[PDB]
C-alpha cells in the first residue's frame, strides 16, 4: 500500500533526479531552486501513505528599482560591486546621493532583501 | 528622460541577456520561459518613459495525479509513451481500466493541460 | 592586492548570486548544476591573488538507447519505472527479452551511469 | 518501422517537452538554450528511420577578464551598463585607460563575442 505518483513542480525549482511514474513508500526525491533563489526548509520529499510530504519553498530574489532610489535621494554605495539582483538574506548597501542625509526613522542604508521584497532607506536634503 | 532600471524578474523565466544597472528609452530585453513551461505573449519588453512594459508569463505545466485516475478507474492510454509531464496546450490521452466505461457527463478521455489544470475524464463500473 | 573578475562559466551549471565585476581577495561564491547533473567536487571557489580557484564539474546524465538496447536484446526491467534519463552515479537495471540470456562476459544487468557512459549488458538467444 | 528513443542531451540546453521513451517517425521535439547561450542552427529534431536528426549548439557566452582589461590598459566604456556576461553575437565596448592609446594593429575597442572569445583591443603608453 501507499505508492505515489510523479512528484509535483514547483515554482522557480526542479527535481534533481529524473521523474518515475509510481514510486515505492519510503521513496525521496530533492529539489533545487533556480540559482538567485534561496531554498527554504528542507529539500527533501519523502513518500508515505500514498503522499508526497511538503516541498520545500524557493524564496525569490530582489532586484533594485531606479525610479525608488531615485524618489528616497539613494544610490547603491559600491558602483564596481553592484547587486542589481540579490538573493533572499543577501544584503544590499545604499548612499545618500550628494546634498542629502538619512531621514529621520529611515531604515538603515544597509538593507536585506527578502523574498523580493528590499525595504529601502530614505534621504532628505 | 524616461531610462529604465534592471528588468524584472518572472515566475519560472529568465532574461536572455546580462541584467545592466541602467537601459536607454527604446531599450529591449527577451525572457524564455523554463522547460516545460509555455510562454504566454509577447518575449520582449521594451523600456519607454521610466518603465519596462508587460512581461510575459511562464504557463505551468500539468503533472498527472495517481490518486486521482486511481479515484477516477482511468489510466494512461500509452504505456510507452508516458507524459507524466505535460506542457499548456498539450494533450494527455486516458483509457478506462479493465472492467469500466466512460461515465456520462465524462469528459472525453483526450485531455488538455493548462496550466497546471488537467479535467479528468471518470469511469464508471 | 589581489582581486579578481567575474567568476567564470561552467557547462551546465550556474553560480548562485549575481556576478559582480570585482572581488575582494577571500571572497567565494558557488555552483549549482543543473537539475540532472552531478556537481564532481567542491561547490565553492574563492578568489586569491588575483585568481579564482578551480570550479566544480558537472557531471552529465546518462539516457537509454533503443538501438542500443534492440541490439543487445535487453529492456528495462521497470516498465512503470523508466530511468530514461540517470544521473551519474544512479542505476539502471535491464532484464533479457523473452528468449534470451545473459552472454558469457556480459556486463551484470544492473549498470551504473556515469558521466555520459553506460555499459550495457548483452544477452544471447 | 523506424521508431526512436529519447532525444538526445544537448550541453547548455534542454528539449521544451517531457521525453518518452518511444517516437513515433516524423516525431519532433525542440531544444532551448540556458539563458545567456546563443541557440546556434534549427531549435527542432526530427525522428527519421530510427534516428534522430542533428540537435542545435548552445554557443557559449564572454565573460570579461580583469587580468586581461588590465594587461592591455583598458576598462569597459560604459560604467552603468557592464556586460560582464555577453552573449554571441553580442558587442563590448572597451576605452585606453587614462594616459594611454590604441596600439597599431589593435583590435578596435568595440568587439564581438564569439563562443566564448572576445579579441580585445590593446592600449599602449
Amino acid at each position: 500500500t501507499g505508492k505515489c505518483g510523479p512528484p509535483p513542480p514547483i515554482d522557480n525549482g526542479d527535481i534533481t533526479s529524473f521523474p518515475l511514474s509510481v514510486y515505492a513508500p519510503a521513496s525521496s526525491v530533492e529539489y533545487q531552486c533556480q540559482n538567485l533563489y534561496q531554498l527554504e526548509g528542507n529539500k527533501r520529499i519523502t513518500c508515505r501513505n500514498g503522499q508526497w510530504s511538503e516541498p520545500p519553498k524557493c524564496l525569490h530574489p530582489c532586484v533594485i528599482s531606479r525610479e525608488i532610489m531615485e524618489n528616497y535621494n539613494i544610490a547603491l554605495r559600491w558602483t564596481a560591486k553592484q547587486k542589481l539582483y540579490s538573493r533572499t538574506g543577501e544584503s544590499v548597501e545604499f548612499v545618500c546621493k550628494a546634498g542629502y542625509r538619512l531621514s529621520s526613522r529611515s531604515h538603515t542604508l544597509r538593507t536585506t532583501c527578502w523574498d523580493g521584497k528590499l525595504e529601502y532607506p530614505t534621504c532628505a536634503k
